[PDB]
């Protein structure tokens, strides 16, 4: 803060000498720096007080990523197969033995089950 003017008059906010006869938005910035074009840039980084406070001048805080390696805005574990939580693309249930199939049994209670030629094909 290091105020020394504080106000030109009304002595609890932002606007110094020189900065109270300027539409100068409470505690956004200074009328030397403070623009249509600059508003983020002065002398706050956001609703509380001062760029002048945390690494990075106050950086804003995201919600992290659902991976704890990837660290940085991006995706989620349905967009990430990289996580041994999720399904791998391998050993899925598929179709097998792709060929003909055996013949049935017709054989008159002779030679197997009961079918063919009866009249003829027996014996006793
Ligand atoms: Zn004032
Ligand atoms: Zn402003
Ligand atoms: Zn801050
Ligand atoms: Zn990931
Ligand atoms: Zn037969």
């Amino acid at each position: 803060k290091e105020a020394a003017p504080k106000c030109n008059n009304c002595s609890q906010r932002g606007h110094l000498k020189k900065d109270c006869p300027h539409i100068i938005c409470s505690y956004c910035g200074a009328t030397d720096d403070h623009y249509s074009r600059h508003c983020p840039k002065a002398i706050q980084c956001s609703k509380c007080d001062e760029v002048g406070h945390y690494r990075s001048q106050c950086p804003h805080k995201w919600k992290k990523v659902q991976c704890t390696l990837c660290k940085s805005k991006k995706h989620s574990k349905e967009r990430c197969p990289s996580i041994w939580r999720a399904y791998i693309l391998v050993d899925d249930n598929e179709k097998a033995k792709p060929k003909v199939l055996p013949f049935h049994t017709i054989y008159c209670y002779n030679c197997g089950g009961k079918g063919h030629f009866g009249d003829d094909c027996k014996e006793k």
